[PDB]
């Protein structure tokens, strides 16, 4: 609950930024306490002054004045989560690839694209599906991957 190796490198980035950019009193090394509650609303996570209090009382109980970015890191770990990742549950086909993928291209071939289609849309006869590989492969590099597969698969029909 909070840690420090829960936070990834990303996150680390926008911690470390703005870290600097309020740090320091007269050349400490840290960042002052009256700008953690400043950089808690850069960074979008904490409450003002009233919240900030908490977090000083908490990471700061030597009364030093500035936290180093070890304390300031536990303090984003704990509160950025800006974990929202427009690939999550979305674009799956990515790594469904290698999972329809008998052949061992990393991308799919039209045989196996055929058999996909068929399975989603059991509408869809031998020779449609035929039809189907024909106009899922847009860039007519014979395999499906990039943007066939998001093409067919998520494209929007409607």
């Amino acid at each position: 609950m909070g840690d420090v190796s829960k936070l990834s490198s990303n996150q680390v980035k926008l911690l470390e930024t703005a870290f600097r950019d309020f740090e320091t009193p007269e050349g400490s090394g840290r960042v002052s306490t009256d700008q953690i509650g400043i950089i808690l609303e850069v960074l979008g996570i904490q409450q003002t002054k009233s919240t900030i209090r908490q977090l000083i009382d908490e990471f700061d109980p030597f009364g030093n004045g500035d936290i180093d970015f070890d304390s300031f890191k536990i303090i984003g770990a704990r509160f950025l989560g800006e974990e929202v990742n427009p690939e999550q549950m979305q674009q799956e086909l990515r790594e469904a690839f290698r999972l329809y993928d008998k052949e061992g291209n990393g991308y799919i071939s039209t045989d196996v694209m055929r058999e996909i289609l068929a399975e989603l849309d059991e509408t869809l006869s031998s020779e449609d599906l035929d039809a189907m590989i024909d106009e899922i492969d847009a860039d007519g590099s014979g395999t499906v991957d990039f943007e066939e597969f998001m093409g067919v698969m998520t494209g929007g029909d409607e």
